[PDB]
């Protein structure tokens, strides 16, 4: 029955361009063993032959067209509802190269374990080979990948997520470098059985190696464990490539805000969650004169360019955001990019008349299916609706603010980098830092509220592809090595920080505005602040406050800078150094040492 990947059906008309995408094509197919092969062409014809298919399957129901156009609902096991952190592995050839933020396995080891799980893995399924393009097209350094998959809903997200199919097929010509992203949801069928609308398995891996630059993903359907073109390429591969490449993949958004002299300035800002980071990325300002658009919304790619500046491409080409807490109030942006349609929606609630519905969206719906197919009702009801972790994805160009630079090749100049995170107290709502090695200890020590304060460097502590610090020596080294006068400026946000009773110092929202333009005239040398021992605060009148209604002793509140309270902040960030280990950089010690001596 074990058929010879030869006679596979759709290897006999495989593009035979590029052999060295044939070979790994029919080697994994040999392995694997599915019932035929499909090349993925990225073409309209074929996105609707795929979504009548995950319809008759009952992957998706077709939502109300008048509503959504061309749009999907998904409901998956519950069993797979999530990235898994503790299944996903960073398998270079020692230990240590992956480092104390991640989890490591002998590659040697985990192959075998792999490899054993994948014979026969797609027996009954259809094996799509799905190529891909990382960023804009044009590129001159252009990242390529092919993610194998058996899971169709993979194809389909995966061709709003990334550039794919043909043109990226193409672009690999006939022995160009791709990265080779396997993926299985690990439940063959026998001939003839039933399948389910969403296959998985209670056995996981998400695996890296970060040498040959190959992802292999078995046993999840679900967003970044199964769309390769997501985080495990676009942060984790994608480190590791920049570590050896002399340029920067990170976890942020990109900003373009223009001022009412009419000029642009990009950021890049990097978050962990549950910091209200897409609020931030589709900003709309609330003083006259200034505009937003946005370029993206989870990561940015920043090279150096010809003239000494950083600058950032977003990889991606459609956006997977957590659709709870989304709505008109807050981000009216958000919900107008998802109103033109096009959305594959999973795990979120369906209304009576074929539209949408999750926590946080206007509407009181008096009855919804919810994401586990049951009925739910208002105001009695005592499970979500759609599921906390639940998803939109949405292609970016359909976003009413999106800046017209979003599909340049060279990206755009970077003038300021943001870290940011959730502080009850004692950091500031904006500090800027002293130069690039204050910068990058800024970024290095980026703490955020937890069950209390977790360390998330750079908002990367999940996503590293190599060791956390050599990733710091990284950072450390591409300023070195540059034009100080064009390195972006590194500034610390914390829109989040308390009063004694509770209440929130700062409005934040469009308002976090009136910061951005702190920052830009600080970028223009047209700002002043105080020089304080963790770097640059603006005083309450150095803000623009006008047309806020706000207590002025609350926005001070909010930018004080408290010896005290940075005094008892030093153990916390010591304890974080030492666990960063031996690969810690003695210029981020350094830094620790330079203020801890501000301090006194």
């Amino acid at each position: 029955s074990h058929m010879t990947s030869a006679t596979i059906p759709g290897l006999d008309t495989a593009p035979t361009n590029h052999q060295g995408l044939l070979s790994w094509v029919e080697e994994v197919a040999e392995l694997t063993q599915p019932d035929r092969v499909v090349f993925t062409d990225g073409s309209e014809e074929e996105f609707q032959r795929l979504c009548d298919q995950l319809v008759e399957a009952g992957t998706f129901i077709r939502l109300n067209p008048e509503k959504h156009k061309n749009s999907y609902l998904a409901l998956s096991d519950p069993s797979d509802v999530a990235r898994v952190e503790s299944r996903t592995y960073i398998c270079s050839a020692k230990e240590i190269d992956a480092g104390p933020t991640n989890n490591w396995m002998d590659p040697g080891e985990m192959r075998s374990i792999m490899k054993d799980l994948y014979r026969g893995c797609m027996r009954g399924r259809t094996m799509y080979v799905v190529p891909f393009c990382m960023g804009p097209l044009g590129a001159e350094d252009p990242k390529l990948g092919v993610e194998i998959t058996d899971s169709e809903y993979v194809v389909v997200s995966m061709r709003t997520m990334t550039r794919m199919g043909k043109a990226a097929l193409e672009k690999m010509g006939d022995d160009g470098f791709f990265v080779k992203a396997l993926h299985s949801v690990g439940a063959p069928l026998e001939p003839g059985q039933k399948d389910v609308a969403w296959p998985c398995s209670e056995t996981k891996y998400i695996t890296h190696f970060p040498e040959t630059r190959e992802i292999w993903s078995y046993g999840s359907g679900y967003g970044g464990n199964a769309l390769l073109g997501k985080k495990c390429y676009s942060l984790r591969i994608a480190s590791a490539m920049a570590h050896d490449e002399g340029w920067l993949a990170e976890h942020m958004l990109i900003l373009k805000l223009i001022s009412p002299e009419n000029k642009a300035y990009y950021f890049a800002a990097a978050f962990p969650s549950a910091c209200g980071k897409t609020n931030l990325a589709m900003l709309q300002p609330t003083i006259p004169g200034w505009r937003a658009e946005t370029l993206g919304d989870d990561i940015a790619w920043m090279r150096f360019g010809k003239d000494g500046r950083l600058y950032a491409v977003n990889p991606e080409f459609g956006f997977f955001g957590v659709a709870p807490g989304t709505n008109w109030k807050s981000n009216p942006n958000a919900m107008r990019t998802i109103a033109a349609g096009n959305t594959v929606f999973t795990n979120v609630a369906l209304t009576d008349d074929g539209d949408v519905w999750w926590e946080g969206l206007e509407g009181d719906p008096q009855h919804l299916i919810d994401w586990k197919g049951n009925d739910w009702y208002f105001r009695e009801t005592e499970t979500n609706a759609a599921h906390p972790n639940s998803r939109y994805c949405t292609p970016m160009s359909q976003c009413p603010i999106l800046a017209p630079e979003w599909d340049d090749p060279q990206g755009v100049p970077i003038s300021g980098i943001l870290f940011g995170g959730r502080r009850k107290t004692t950091v500031p709502l904006v500090t800027e830092a002293r130069d690039w090695q204050h910068g990058v200890f800024i970024g290095a020590t980026l703490g955020s509220e937890q069950t209390n304060v977790r360390r998330d460097p750079m908002a990367m502590l999940p996503f590293l592809g190599y060791n956390v610090g050599d990733y710091f020596q990284h950072w450390i080294n591409l300023g070195k090595h540059a034009d100080e006068s064009k390195l972006p400026k590194v500034f610390f946000v914390n829109w989040f920080r308390r009063g004694d009773d509770g209440r929130f110092l700062w409005p934040g929202f469009g308002e976090n505005s009136r910061v951005l333009k702190w920052i830009v005239d600080r970028i223009e040398h047209k700002a002043g602040g105080a020089t304080t021992p963790i770097g640059t605060v603006p005083a309450v009148e150095d803000l623009d406050l006008d047309g806020l209604d706000v207590d002025a002793a609350d926005v001070a509140a909010a930018l004080a800078v408290d010896a005290d309270e940075w005094r008892q902040e030093l153990p916390l960030i010591e304890e974080w150094l030492q666990f960063v280990g031996e690969k810690l950089p003695t210029g981020v010690k350094d830094e620790f040492d330079a203020l801890k001596e501000r301090l006194g």
